[PDB]
RNA sequence: GGGUCUGUUUACCAGGUCAGGUCCGAAAGGAAGCAGCCAAGGCAGGUCC
């Protein structure tokens, strides 16, 4: 389960916006998204880094469910 | 090494177009710009000077 699968599910518009700024590698293996990329992703989507942090957290929570849900 | 072809590779670090999203503007309209793709560079192989 990854961002691709999370993407496949207004607050919803921005979320997409954040994911539409990542590379394929980032979507498939989210844990590689650190300081420099979050920043690339936030500016690239007109969002704040903390916006990206929340997005990744909501994704994390779900990724946890997949295997225990 | 240079021309060229083929495969492959490359988040941001001043290429093109820039979906989506964003910024400025009362509006008319402006501007920046991620991913993609393309270009380009890297690694090889063919071929040629």
């Amino acid at each position: 389960f990854d961002l691709n699968d999370f993407l496949e599910q207004k607050v919803l518009v921005r979320m997409e916006a954040i994911i539409n700024s990542m590379t394929m590698k980032e979507r498939a293996k989210p844990e590689i998204i650190k300081g420099s990329r979050k920043r690339r992703i936030a500016a690239g989507s007109g969002m704040q880094v903390q916006d990206v942090n929340r997005l990744l957290k909501q994704f994390d929570d779900m990724q946890r469910m997949m295997k225990k849900m």
